[PDB]
Parts: C-alpha cells; structure tokens; sequence
C-alpha cells in the first residue's frame, strides 16, 4: 500500500462463511532472527506496511490451488485490512528444515484456524464464564524471496501477535498441561455439539486468545499432517475430566 523499504507478499484469508479464499497483496518487514521456535516452525517478528490488492500478480492459469472455484472474484472486504494495516506488529511462521510441507498444506493449515475460529464463536454463544476466541491466520506467499534448489516459492503463514505469557492447555495426542478448565471444556464441547463429527484440540495461547489448533476427525481426512483421526479423539477421551464448565454446558459426562 504504501512504501518504504520491505519485502512483498501475496496474502490470502479464508472466509468460511462463503467457503472462499481471498487473495490480496501485502508489504511486510520481517526481522532477521526468529524470537520463538517449537517443534516445526520459528516464528518471527514483523511489521506491516499495509495490505493491497492483487491485481498487478496474475494467477494463471494451467491447474492451481486453491482451485478457481475456490477463490473469490471480490476481495473490496477481508479482516487482513484491518488487522494488517500498515504498523501493525504481526508474527511471521516459517518451516524449519521442510520437505513434509507442500503448497497444500499451508492453506490447509490456515482453512482449520478459521474452522476453530467459527468453533470459539458457538462456544461463547451459550455464554460460559470465560469467553474463548481464535486468531486470525492467513497464508502468504514470499514472493521477493528466490525459490530454493526445488523450484517452489516460498510460503509462510502470518497471525496476529499474542502479548503475554503463552501456555498449551492440550495437546493433540491427550496431554492434559494446565489445570484450566475452560479449553478442556470446549475441546469437550466441540466433540460433542459435532456429533463426534470432529474435535478441536492443541488449545494454547495467551489467555483465552488462541492459535495453532489442531482439529481430529473420525476418518483421518485433511486438517494437515496433526490429524490423528480416532486414536486422537480417543486419546483425548482417556484423560478427559468433565470439568464444572463441562457442566454448566451441559455436556454429557459419557464421551
Ligand atoms: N501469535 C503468536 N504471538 C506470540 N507468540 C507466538 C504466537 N504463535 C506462536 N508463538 C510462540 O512461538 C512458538 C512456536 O510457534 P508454533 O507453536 O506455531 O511452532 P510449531 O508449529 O512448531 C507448534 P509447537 O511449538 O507447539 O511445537 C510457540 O510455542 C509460542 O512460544
Ligand atoms: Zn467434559
């Protein structure tokens, strides 16, 4: 948007609620060092110096992906305009050293936080005593920065930054780390009000801000790599204790 001294990016939201993807264009200023690591991925701290359209950077085609029906042909409203304008502070999540990742992936991965994010909405609907929400996350495309040996781009995805203290409350394979009830509960809630469709787990943040969620599903299909189908669900079932929020939602103490 406006211009000074950074990298540009292709920047692009999931809007599940007309399950379209949104392509827009940003400038960003990424910090040389990463301030976080975890098990996959460094994260890192940048800045941004504002959101536009996509129109100078031609999709194609011929294939692609997300395919073109897939994508919006309006892009005039996306949260990224607000979230991202120019001086906003933001965290930047690269792959540490890797070949497990693929195009797909990072739009899979960006699709499941919005999943959640519709997820932490119908919680807080029934009112429970803490209110829950899920960042935005967005993928985008660093397309000033030179593909590797392979020949593909490189891709990242961004969030907005979390100040405060950040705790994992579950994992995605049953860990149960703090004694806070509220991220047990939804994770609960979410098994149960899908029908066993599906259940959100890895619930960590600051507060009950969250990010990098993982989803599990009965037949193992999508929602990335941390999809661990009925053994995660199972796995969540073990060491699940139904809390007091539990009840005030009346969720079934049988799983
Ligand atoms: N939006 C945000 N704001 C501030 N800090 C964040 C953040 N998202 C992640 N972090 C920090 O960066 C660390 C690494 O990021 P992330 O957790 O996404 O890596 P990862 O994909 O390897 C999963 P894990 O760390 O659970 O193995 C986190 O453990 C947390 O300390
Ligand atoms: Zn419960």
């Amino acid at each position: 948007i406006s211009s000074e001294t950074g990298e540009m990016g292709i920047l692009w939201e999931f809007d599940p609620i007309i399950n379209k993807w949104i392509r827009l264009s940003m400038k960003l200023k990424v910090e040389r060092k990463p301030f976080a690591e975890g098990a996959l991925r460094e994260a890192y701290h940048t800045v941004s110096l504002g959101v536009g359209t996509d129109e100078n950077y031609p999709l194609g085609t011929t294939k692609l992906f997300p395919p073109i029906e897939m994508i919006s042909p309006i892009s005039k409203n996306n949260e990224a305009m607000t979230q991202l304008k120019n001086g906003t502070k933001f965290v930047l999540k690269l792959y540490k050293k890797e070949q497990q990742a693929s195009r797909e992936l990072y739009f899979e991965d960006v699709k499941m936080q919005m999943v959640c994010r519709d997820w932490g909405n119908k919680f807080n609907q029934k009112k429970p005593p803490k209110k829950i929400e899920f960042l935005m996350s967005w993928v985008v495309e660093l397309i000033d920065r030179s593909p590797s040996s392979n020949g593909q781009p490189i891709l990242c995805s961004i969030e907005p930054l979390l100040v405060g203290e950040f705790k994992k409350n579950n994992s995605n394979y049953g860990a149960v780390l703090t004694n806070r009830s509220t991220p047990q509960a939804f994770s609960h809630f979410t098994y149960e009000l899908s029908n066993k469709q599906m259940i959100v787990v890895d619930i960590q943040g600051v507060d009950d801000l969250y990010t990098d969620p993982q989803i599990h599903t009965p037949d193992g299909k999508g929602f990335g790599l941390g999809n661990l189908g009925k053994a995660g669900i199972n796995k969540f079932i073990t060491t699940h204790k139904c809390n007091a929020v539990c009840a005030l939602l009346d969720l079934d103490v049988k799983l």
